[PDB]
């Protein structure tokens, strides 16, 4: 029975210690509300947090993605990865108590700033995300849904990689796994994911390339008006997005390297973090 949730004493939090507040956002993803949690992870007072829960019209696959995000979050801990604090899994709706990111998504944050942001700010955002990705790749995780919509902006404009429900291990550990087919946005999928359903740390690098383009265009829309079929044929014949305005030559070069046809010819996240750090310190 996939509806039965086994309690994890390490993450269980009392429902009566949690004050549910205003809705931050609701969509296909579920429902996220702002909350105050009392006596969280041993501390004496209260903590402002975000709580994710199923929507009223949630389906079994939405519960499966919420449980999957919960189990991935239990394993990771990094300053540029959204932090799990606990959960209320018994005697009521499943609630995930997570780090609160006051600015919402990076896509909305960038779009709203069209708020003064410099190129330095943009490089620093990309660099923070690359450090998180680099740590996630050493944790043997393949994110699959890296995109500006799926990254949060917390206090002090700090990037927090989020949305771990579609995350996979680089080496599949289960004897039997039922894959939820075609869940990643077409425009953020690497060429090998589009043709062969292949998702590795190198396809996360291709998605990081699309994310770079989103950051540099302040939440722009990649490949405007190109249908999935034409997009796939264009990528197959070597066509890539042109250099957008307000993007340095060195930054566009890094994007092209992320979109190389051959996965092993793309840079690794450790190289990307050093590339972005040099770009930051040059100024
Ligand atoms: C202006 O609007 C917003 C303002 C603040 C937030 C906000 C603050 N903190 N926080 C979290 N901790 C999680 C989150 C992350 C992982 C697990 C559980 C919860 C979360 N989850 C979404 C991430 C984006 N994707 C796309 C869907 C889930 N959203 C927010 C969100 C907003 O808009 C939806
Ligand atoms: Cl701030
Ligand atoms: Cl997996």
């Amino acid at each position: 029975d996939a509806f039965k949730i086994l309690e994890d004493p390490k993450w269980e939090f009392p429902r009566k210690n949690l004050v549910l507040g205003k809705t931050l956002g609701e969509g296909e993803f579920g429902k996220v509300v702002k909350a105050t949690a009392f006596h969280l992870k041993g501390r004496a007072g209260y903590t402002t947090v975000a709580v994710k829960m199923l929507k009223e019209n949630a389906s079994p696959s939405e519960l499966r993605d919420l449980l999957s995000e919960f189990n991935v979050l239990k394993q990771v801990n990094h300053p540029h990865v959204i932090k799990l604090y606990g959960a209320c899994s018994q005697d009521g709706p499943l609630l995930l108590i997570v780090e609160y990111a006051k600015y919402g998504s990076l896509r909305g944050f960038l779009r709203e700033s069209r708020r003064a942001l410099t190129m330095g700010d943009l490089i620093s955002f990309a660099w923070q995300i690359s450090q998180g990705m680099q740590y996630l790749a050493e944790m043997k995780l393949v994110h699959r849904d890296l995109a500006a919509r799926n990254i949060l902006v917390a206090e002090g404009r700090k990037m927090k990689i989020s949305d771990f429900g579609l995350s996979r291990d680089v080496y599949e550990e289960d004897s039997y796994v039922k894959r939820s087919q075609g869940r990643i946005p077409v425009k953020w999928m690497a060429i090998e994911s589009l043709f062969d359903h292949i998702y590795t740390t190198q396809s996360d690098v291709w998605s990081f390339g699309v994310l770079l383009w989103e950051i540099v265009t302040l939440g722009g829309n990649p490949y405007p008006g190109i249908p999935p079929e034409r997009l796939f044929n264009l990528l197959k014949t070597g066509h890539r997005m042109e250099r957008p305005d307000n993007c340095s030559e060195e930054m566009y070069r890094l994007m092209l390297q992320c979109w190389k046809q051959e996965p092993d010819k793309r840079p690794v996240f450790a190289d990307i973090s050093k590339d972005l750090e040099k770009m930051m310190v040059k100024r």
